[PDB]
């Protein structure tokens, strides 16, 4: 599955649980829950760039599938992670090893629908995006 596209926010669920699990303060979560970010993906070979785009903050990550890298998440929750992305069947699976247990995420594609499950500690967030065209 090639994931290149621009994907427009559709919905989210339990994003607050996930933000709490990353130790994000109350004031910052209040605002972050109002963002409705898009995802832009460039997927060429087994290199991917993944952009989370919002009116106030972008977060970008680049990686080769299967190669561990240091992911600078300081603009998100203040941490760095040793991060690895893999293909597990048709799911793109990310484990972000560090201080926070059970931290990572899953993408999968179903037609125009890009699903995203984000996990941290006991928390699970589900986001959905719609591809354009
Ligand atoms: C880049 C952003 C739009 C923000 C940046 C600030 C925080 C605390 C969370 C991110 C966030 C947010 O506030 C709401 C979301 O729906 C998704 C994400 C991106 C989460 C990063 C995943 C590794």
């Amino acid at each position: 599955p090639n994931l290149t596209g621009y994907y427009r926010f559709v919905s989210q669920k339990n994003m607050e649980d996930y933000l709490q699990a990353l130790n994000i303060s109350l004031a910052v979560r209040k605002i972050a829950l109002l963002l409705k970010p898009d995802k832009e993906i460039e997927h060429q070979g087994n290199h991917m760039t993944v952009r989370t785009l919002s009116t106030f903050r972008n977060y970008t990550v680049q990686f080769d599938v299967g190669v561990e890298f240091e992911e600078d998440l300081r603009s998100v929750d203040g941490r760095k992670c040793q991060t690895i992305v893999t293909w597990e069947e048709e799911h793109l699976v990310c484990v972000q090893k560090g201080e926070v247990p059970n931290r990572g995420w899953r993408h999968w594609l179903e037609g125009e629908m890009l699903y995203l499950e984000l996990t941290a500690r006991d928390a699970v967030c589900e986001q959905v995006f719609r591809k354009v065209r």
